[PDB]
């Protein structure tokens, strides 16, 4: 049980909005963790702040993405790495800003 | 022999749901298992609970999902958690909620 | 988490312009890295350098393309690599020219 | 980084020139290389032999085709096999006819 | 590199025969491999047999599908099962007859 | 290799008759299979039994229709779906009605 990556992209680009098809507003959270499955989890915890909005969770390759204001997204990171850590029993990576 | 995850989502999200593609009511319970396999048989006891619904079964990861009424859920969980605790000599993980 | 390739072509020809659908100038910075999804961070630096244009981004297979001056597309390879190696701990491959 | 496929067609037909587009003239080269965006880069290796015609350049699944005299196409065969092998550091299989 | 269909219709119909558009005359060999580009490769050894007709080449898919007197398909199948298993290192399926 | 679909309407109504564009008597045989090529195979068995009408054969889709009385209907898809299965080792679903 790891998240390899819990990533923050501050001020992302028009080609990396367009590539996730988002508003082209607010930051995006990435999320990567093993097993691959438990990406419906990190999802559930990034999507329990009502602001923040999922961009795919794809449960074979371990991914979570999702965007809203650079504050909403940090809470919702900082969440997914608490809990998994603390209850799941995870071994979490730090959390990372571009 | 390991069960690694054995976790309940009481309240998921419509993006969880449409990830999953159910009728977006109901908790849903997720298993990580070693052997990878054995996820067949760790759905089968799942499945005897008519009223829980199979949303996938990935024997090469080792990976069951599942929806239905919270209650029906965790009881299923339980049931896997017990049957391959005792009869199969597996070293289970406690359950958990989000 | 790995960076496979950093590759710089300096000199690409018509098939290759008319296969990326570009102006038929400039050189191709090419990145394929680990996990798929970071392929969205990879890009973000990439594109800090506002004279390089993304080509395309596939967060499923892990790879980056754009376009752009020789020197500018250098300069995102080496952004990319240095991040990525030094802040997110990937293992990176040394660029490459062609 | 792998190369499974790096074939010279001598002598192709009717029914396979027609399929591709060509001048009913010449040899055809096929390669096939994982990672698939790496077909851009074989492509322009191919391609630096100016009588070498490129057929497609499928950067998806890995793919990369191009005509000319039977004696360019090996060339650009042998030249692809030698720079990923040495540079880009690919596992390459040898050169195969029909 | 894998052939999982080298079929041959010893007596098809004329739903079969003006669906592929041929002279309502005798068997059709189909085969199916991947890499799908290598139908090219295939389609070149079937039509090696001057009296085999190739109906379609699909480099995408990877199919090859071709018509002609039953002993002659049957030969063309085994020589494209043969060179690809024997050359290519493929992993061939057995021939089939319906 | 697999059949997704071996499905059977057995009262269909005017508007899926004219749709097809059948003598508006008899049930509908409806097989969805990949590789797409293989309905070219399915279409054969189904046509084999002399009563039953092939509508269309898709080889891009994979897809084969054919009229005909319920019972003929019936033992065309039950034919298909076992020489899939035991000869050419497909994974079949179960047949259905409506």
């Amino acid at each position: 049980k790891q998240i390899t990556l819990a990533h923050v992209i501050a001020a992302p680009i028009e080609a990396v909005y367009e590539c996730l098809g988002v508003d082209h507003e607010g930051a995006i959270g990435v999320v990567s963790l093993t097993p691959n499955e438990t990406a419906i989890i990190a999802a559930d915890i990034a999507g329990a702040a009502a602001n923040i909005d999922i961009c795919f969770v794809d449960r074979f390759t371990g991914s979570v993405m999702f965007s809203g204001d650079i504050q909403s997204v940090e809470t919702s990171l900082e969440d997914i790495l608490e809990y998994f850590k603390n209850s799941l029993g995870f071994s979490t990576v730090p959390l990372t800003k571009s």
